[PDB]
């Protein structure tokens, strides 16, 4: 295999897709900090440039009508890598991409909490991405973790599908956000969350003729501040144990993620259009999105019917490993700390990455 970048609209080849319908059929959400304006250029130059029929958006403003909406200049690469790898993802189709947008003028952390909130109050999108997060002690500290985490439970019962980054700075997410502290493990909010499928990063080695040919921990090392560029995963402090993950035995009873894991390393990452320039990206940032646009195929194949699915991810893949692509290989530490994958769930990876075909059949066969 080869590490290289990747046009978005190559992951469904990549994870086993092709063969299953667009999302033509099921809206997705992204949730967004500030406006999408000039991402909303960029996906038009993604879906012209690929010869792909344009995408229907809608933006919301989530919170006060007199907020800040206008365009984070950062963070428009964040909502262009989003926006691309759903839609590439998906296929090249999904019925209406809605941009749940946080005001940037509210107090703390309530305009991300309020477009949580109007995403789960909508019940439009079946499947909302989140590639965001922090310190999940810093979001317990100031009452964040608790609003939110009530949000994402009415989003799981109402059979909506919120998606988390695990995050980018491996074990050491507390940390100033990602320098390297020995032994000290941190995980990240909301992906700790146990109503979020938490996804982290792998990377992805490709053939010559671009079919899949393995996957690793995504582990990039330090940048030139010290920081690490890792995939996040661990177990959360607060959050108890949903019954499901019990088929991960030797586990503490606490909420472990991520779930599964999709391409995530730079060096094997997505080529994005960014104010109209292609760069190649990644971050668990992509990889939440890839999940995403595959789950939202699987939705239209399923006339939208498919609820929450963690319970039925641990139960399926722990007795079906097929459906899988089993990471087994990597860590996400530095200097020998971290965790390191291994056969079936490990902190890093969770499950792997999904085989969507193989899985399409199994929910044929099984239901989900
Ligand atoms: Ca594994």
């Amino acid at each position: 295999g080869t590490a290289k970048g990747h046009n978005p609209t190559e992951f469904p080849t990549i994870y086993d897709a092709s063969s299953a319908p667009t999302a033509a059929n099921t809206t997705v959400g992204i949730i967004t900090i500030g406006g999408v304006s000039q991402t909303l250029q960029d996906l038009q130059q993604f879906t012209s440039a690929n010869g792909l029929a344009s995408v229907n958006t809608q933006t919301i403003q989530t919170g006060s009508s007199n907020g800040d909406y206008s365009d984070d200049q950062q963070g428009q690469g964040e909502w262009d890598l989003d926006s691309q790898s759903i839609v590439g993802s998906a296929g090249g189709a999904v019925q209406q991409l809605l941009f749940y947008m946080a005001d940037q003028s509210a107090s703390g952390n309530t305009g991300l909490t309020q477009a949580f909130n109007q995403a789960v109050s909508d019940n439009v999108a079946k499947v909302i991405n989140v590639s965001l997060g922090w310190c999940e002690a810093d979001a317990n500290a100031d009452g964040t973790l608790q609003a939110e985490d009530r949000i994402f439970a009415t989003a799981a019962a109402q059979g909506q599908t919120f998606s988390v980054s695990s995050g980018d700075e491996g074990v050491y997410e507390c940390n100033n956000r990602g320098y390297p502290d020995g032994s000290t493990y941190s995980v990240s909010w909301p992906a700790s969350s146990p109503n979020v499928i938490a996804v982290g990063g792998t990377t992805l080695y490709t053939t010559s003729a671009g079919a899949y040919s393995n996957e690793t921990v995504w582990n990039e090392g330090l940048d030139s501040n010290g920081k690490l560029w890792a995939t996040g995963g661990g177990y959360s402090v607060y959050e108890s144990k949903p019954s499901w993950q019990s088929v991960v035995s030797g586990t503490p009873g606490r909420r472990l993620l991520p779930d599964i894991s999709f391409d995530a390393a730079q060096g094997t990452g997505a080529l994005i259009y960014n104010y109209g320039q292609l760069q190649q990206i990644g971050g668990t940032s992509l990889a939440s999105p890839i999940f995403v646009g595959l789950w939202a195929r699987l939705q239209s194949a399923n006339s939208n019917s498919l609820g929450f699915p963690a319970a039925s991810f641990y139960s399926a893949i722990s007795s079906t490993p097929s459906l899988v692509h089993d990471v087994k290989s990597g860590n996400n530490g530095y200097g020998g700390y971290g965790y390191n994958a291994g056969t079936g769930w490990d902190y890093p990876t969770g499950w792997g990455s999904l085989d969507i075909a193989k899985l399409s059949a199994y929910i044929r066969s099984n239901g989900f």
